[PDB]
């Protein structure tokens, strides 16, 4: 263990995802549970709309919806920002850019509130086509691998990322998402600034057949790598 953080997470822990967004002015809530588990980079979580109809597709909402449960290497352990962080958390601050469409704004505090791991996010969605592959719902209900590389960001003691999100159309196009990311300490305590990586991820979205209000159900596994030792 190279962090106090990193203590946190040596088992199964239990996530809440919470958020409020507004796109083109739709107003929006969703709730989110499951656990996630760091020592095997598997997170299982299942997402409900709380106030009816999510205006969005659910894809586009999976990466807003806790890099901490990424599975770093034995070898890699000192380049992990996000535990290193805990309990006290971090502000995970996004731009989304939907290529030739709207884009989201996010900020979020991920952080420990009693045994629970805590994703609460605000969201605010703009310039969006009523004809798009967004609010005219396009989208398959799949999802890519991605590799999401990290970089440290010694000025904000954080880290930063970029990242396309490559999303398949109904028509056979695909939505790009072209993600610009900042993570920031909650506490002023001391963090592990990391070397350049990246993140290996994989996400199986599917649907509870007893669940009628509108939902997603999240398998993911994110894997660091990239770094020689």
């Amino acid at each position: 263990m190279v962090s106090k953080g990193e203590e946190l997470f040596t088992g199964v822990v239990p996530i809440l995802v919470e958020l409020d967004g507004d796109v083109n002015g739709h107003k929006f809530s969703v709730r989110g549970e499951g656990e996630g588990d760091a020592t095997n980079g598997k997170l299982t979580l299942k997402f409900i709309c709380t106030t009816g109809k999510l205006p969005v597709p659910w894809p586009t909402l999976v990466t807003t919806l806790v890099l901490c449960f990424s599975r770093y290497p034995d070898h890699m352990k000192r380049h992990d920002f996000f535990k290193s962080a805990m309990p006290e958390g971090y502000v995970q601050e996004r731009t989304i850019s939907f290529k030739d469409d709207g884009t989201y704004k996010t900020r979020a505090e991920v952080k420990f509130e009693g045994d629970t791991l805590v994703n609460r996010i605000e969201l605010k969605g703009i310039d969006f086509k009523e004809d798009g592959n967004i609010l005219g719902h396009k989208l398959e209900y799949n999802y890519n691998s991605h590799n999401v590389y990290i970089t440290a960001d010694k000025q904000k003691n954080g880290i930063k990322s970029n990242f396309k999100i490559r999303h398949n159309v109904e028509d056979g196009s695909v939505q790009l998402a072209d993600h610009y990311q900042q993570n920031t300490p909650i506490g002023d305590g001391p963090v592990l600034l990391p070397d350049n990586h990246y993140l290996s991820t994989q996400s199986k979205l599917s649907k509870d057949p007893n669940e009628k209000r509108d939902h997603m159900v999240l398998l993911e596994f994110v894997t660091a790598a990239g770094i020689t030792h």
